[PDB]
């Protein structure tokens, strides 16, 4: 199930903490699973993340809208890895072979346990060809 990738591989324990939400989507935006309070992704936001793994700098001027929230775009990795900023909060989105995987904190979560949870997750499924 790809509900059970989320519920005990993201939404797990990190050092005390946990994220506040995290899902699974398709490179085409449909949700393969997510947490209780992972928000509705618009189709053009979607879109702006997908162009952005094989266009860096395509969200750095407008910023990366999740569900209307705003976070300013950090450090990622290119075709590989999106960060985003909101205060002390932020979200982490990795590319695998066929999926999106998402991971949002807040404090005190710190970005790089956001970032290790998702990112061993990603690399995970990609192993599987996923």
């Amino acid at each position: 199930s790809w509900q059970t990738y989320v519920d005990d591989h993201l939404m797990c324990d990190v050092a005390g903490n946990r994220l506040t939400a995290a899902a699974i989507l398709g490179q085409d935006g449909s949700v393969w699973a997510q947490s209780n309070n992972f928000p509705q992704v618009k189709p053009e936001e979607i879109q702006g993340i997908k162009d952005d793994f094989t266009t860096p700098g395509t969200l750095a001027p407008t910023g990366l809208f999740l569900g209307g929230n705003k976070y300013m775009v950090i450090q990622g990795e290119p075709n590989a890895v999106i960060r985003g900023k909101k205060g002390a909060g932020g979200v982490t989105i990795k590319k695998t072979t066929l999926a999106l995987v998402f991971g949002i904190y807040d404090e005190p979560m710190t970005p790089g346990q956001c970032n290790m949870v998702v990112e061993n997750l990603g690399e995970y499924l990609i192993e599987s060809g996923l």
